[PDB]
């Protein structure tokens, strides 16, 4: 059946329909920090978020994404492990039931309080549904989330999210600056992988901040207080809405910082 994140439909449960669940460049990774390698043919990322247009957020079951206008290269990230251009299309983040659990990458085993995805297509396929059928389709920014205190540019979020509370629900949402949502340093890890939802499409290079940014206990909570399901259907906090870590198989993750 219908894919999500309980004890019947989780993630042990996806290759039944999606046999590349148990591919060879499965997301997320545990990343051990002793064995990724720097590499110093790096380059430093390039995020150009100046001309992001936000427009609407939704609440799509699994997560609530942020969407952009991709139809022109408005928000773009280049530079690191990258070839060419890539727009920004949404973001999401994935969060616990409790702040020891809710990212999807771990760092020695320790597991953050949620993590947030930028997810970007790469220019050289046209649109999002032509790049994730390709190896090199997608670049995705994850970024941790611990407890703490509060993130001022991660409000605005948090204050819409009881206008979508349940699965189909979206509103305008414009003029957010995701600018706002990044740590102060760019020093990063990065894998091949795939998406972490289904299709589980192997078309990710994934780029992983060393940084996390914190969010205070009050916004995380208000994540927990959105629904799985659709309005006037039994309540089902969305929590917990995380793939564990897969295995890393024959693939290095590479380091951008010493
Ligand atoms: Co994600």
């Amino acid at each position: 059946h219908h894919w999500g994140y309980g004890k019947h439909n989780g993630p042990e449960h996806w290759h039944k329909d999606f046999p590349i669940a148990k591919g060879e460049r499965q997301s997320p990774v545990d990343i051990d920090t002793h064995t990724a390698k720097y590499d110093p043919s790096l380059k430093p990322l390039s995020v150009s978020y100046d001309q992001a247009t936000s427009l609407r957020i939704l609440n799509n079951g699994h997560a609530f994404n942020v969407e952009f206008d991709d139809s022109q290269d408005k928000a773009v990230l280049k530079g690191g492990p990258l070839d060419g251009t890539y727009r920004l299309i949404q973001f999401h983040f994935h969060w616990g039931s409790l702040d020891g659990q809710g990212s999807e990458h771990t760092v020695d085993k320790k597991k953050y309080a949620a993590e947030l995805h930028l997810v970007h297509w790469n220019t050289k396929y046209g649109d999002f549904g032509k790049a994730v059928q390709q190896p090199d389709g997608l670049a995705v920014l994850g970024i941790f989330l611990k407890v703490g205190s509060a993130k001022p540019g991660l409000q605005k979020v948090v204050d819409v999210l009881d206008s979508i509370k349940t699965k189909g629900k979206s509103a305008d949402f414009t003029n957010f600056d995701p600018r706002g949502l990044l740590p102060e340093s760019l020093d990063y890890w990065t894998y091949p992988g795939s998406l972490t939802t289904p299709p589980l499409l192997e078309c990710v290079t994934w780029i992983v901040l060393k940084e996390p940014i914190s969010v205070s206990s009050e916004q995380v909570l208000k994540f927990r207080k959105l629904n799985f399901n659709g309005e006037g259907e039994p309540e089902e906090l969305m929590v917990d809405n995380w793939r564990p870590a897969q295995p890393l198989k024959n693939r290095q993750i590479k380091a951008s910082f010493k």
